[PDB]
């Protein structure tokens, strides 16, 4: 019955991808984006300039009030509200209501995407980051106890005004090509992994890989690039621009802070490397590779002025609290969050954004020593 779930998300590039949700009796409808890289379930419930809608308890015959504060910080944003619980129903998912924790928010700051279409947040980690603390189910935690919705959930995020699918409770084949390939969930807190190696067109970046995961490594369907640490990030924009140097950029092109352009259907993608990130695997010594193709990691951003040229955006961005492997890298394949088996799974994605003579891919196995050494402590 997954197919019910096929395309039921929906966003903006840039903005975040959304499921639709119901809250409440009789029930709310709200767009809630699926953010993997939190634990906390809010809504806007408090009038916004940004907000089309949002929740409004004292119109549920079910709202019950947790008398207790919360407040969460995100790498940019932040929203506080109120605790409570009431029933929850995702339409284009399983055919099931759950109690769930719900924060209202009252109060945020750079939260709120103007024009996103979402009022809503859906964290679907583990409850360890849970505020105020891990006493608060999260609410797939919830899900799991009160029906019998499996213990995972699979996201195929489509880039390029964008969309996608998250499978509830199981996998669904019709969406991968290829084989899938598992690295272990290292902590139950973020989803966070161990990434083994890095290569840029193929070379090998030769770092200690504890630099890979410095502080550590997640995913976040929450986060549009994909962020690195302060030492990875200069080696791979080093890299990065060594292998494009055959043309100009604004150089604030590198930080994020401009655009670059060329004539329609001119883009040089040839001149910008593939990204292979090496992923502790299943076995002993065994890894293996998603590679990543330049018009992943090079956002296509409309130009409001003179349409006639295609820009560009650098997706690549430095981090202080270790790598993220946001939209950039899963949009490129069919990822399963598989927590009954504290693993997550990467396939190549039917809907796949390839250019002409090279392809995103999920390879192995490969042999890889002293993977365990990776792991930052
Ligand atoms: C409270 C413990 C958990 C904290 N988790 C986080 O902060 C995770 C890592 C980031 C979240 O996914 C947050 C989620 C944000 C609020 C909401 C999604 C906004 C759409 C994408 C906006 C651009 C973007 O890329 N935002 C990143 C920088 C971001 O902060 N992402």
């Amino acid at each position: 019955s997954f197919v019910e779930m096929v395309d039921n998300l929906r966003g903006k590039s840039g903005q975040g991808y959304y499921v639709e949700m119901t809250v409440g009796s009789p029930p709310q409808t709200l767009n809630i984006l699926v953010d993997t890289g939190s634990s906390n379930f809010a809504v806007g419930a408090a009038p916004h300039p940004f907000l089309h809608r949002y929740y409004q308890r004292q119109l549920s015959s079910t709202y019950r009030d947790l008398r207790k504060g919360v407040y969460v910080p995100y790498t940019q944003g932040k929203w506080e509200g109120e605790l409570g619980t009431d029933l929850v129903s995702i339409p284009h998912g399983p055919n099931v209501t759950v109690r769930a924790n719900i924060a209202a928010i009252t109060e945020s700051d750079k939260f709120f995407i103007n024009g996103s279409n979402w009022e809503g947040i859906l964290g679907l980690a583990y409850a360890e980051i849970a505020r105020p603390d891990d006493s608060l189910e999260p609410f797939f935690d919830s899900l799991v106890k009160q029906t019998h919705v499996p213990n995972l959930f699979s996201l195929q995020l489509c880039g390029a005004s964008v969309g996608g699918s998250m499978i509830i409770g199981g996998i669904d084949h019709s969406l991968y090509t290829g084989s899938l390939w598992y690295t272990p969930i290292r902590r139950e807190w973020y989803y966070e992994v161990i990434i083994v190696r890095v290569e840029i067109n193929g070379q090998d970046l030769k770092m200690d890989c504890k630099e890979y995961n410095y502080d550590k490594s997640i995913v976040d369907s929450g986060t549009t690039n994909l962020r690195l640490p302060k030492k990875v990030f200069e080696a791979a924009v080093k890299s990065i621009k060594a292998a494009s140097s055959t043309e100009k950029f604004p150089d604030g092109f590198w930080l994020g802070e401009q655009l670059v352009c060329w004539q329609a259907g001119t883009t040089p993608w040839n001149i910008f490397p593939v990204i292979s990130l090496y992923l502790m695997g299943e076995v002993t010594n065994q890894s293996f590779r998603i590679t990543i193709l330049p018009q992943q990691y090079l956002r296509p951003v409309e130009d409001v002025a003179t349409s006639q040229d295609d820009c560009y955006k650098f997706a690549i961005s430095q981090s202080s609290t270790g790598t993220v492997m946001g939209a950039v890298i899963m949009e490129g394949f069919y990822v399963v969050f598989d927590r009954a088996r504290k693993r997550i799974g990467f396939a190549v994605s039917a809907c796949h954004v390839h250019d002409e003579f090279r392809t995103a891919a999920v390879e192995g196995p490969f042999v890889t020593l002293d993977m365990e050494d990776c792991g930052y402590n």
